[PDB]
């Protein structure tokens, strides 16, 4: 239902203002290939690591979430 993938404080993950309930909010690489941002306000960057959001409707917008976890 929702990603359960973890990632360390130097792997690379996504924000997308348009798509998160709070700034804390992220979704892994895999998750954001496979969904839908374009003209998004969306950075790839580093998080201090964390835990994908793809799935969740408390963290992420459903239109944000990829193909695998909608
Ligand atoms: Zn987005
Ligand atoms: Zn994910
Ligand atoms: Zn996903």
């Amino acid at each position: 239902a929702v990603c359960g993938s973890v990632w360390g404080q130097n792997d690379l993950a996504y924000r997308c203002r348009t798509c998160e309930h709070d700034p804390t909010c992220a979704i892994c690489v895999p998750c954001f290939q496979n969904g839908n941002h374009k003209d998004h306000d969306y950075s790839i960057m580093y998080t201090g690591g964390g835990c994908c959001d793809c799935g969740d409707t408390t963290a992420w917008k459903r239109e944000g979430f990829c193909s695998r976890h909608k």
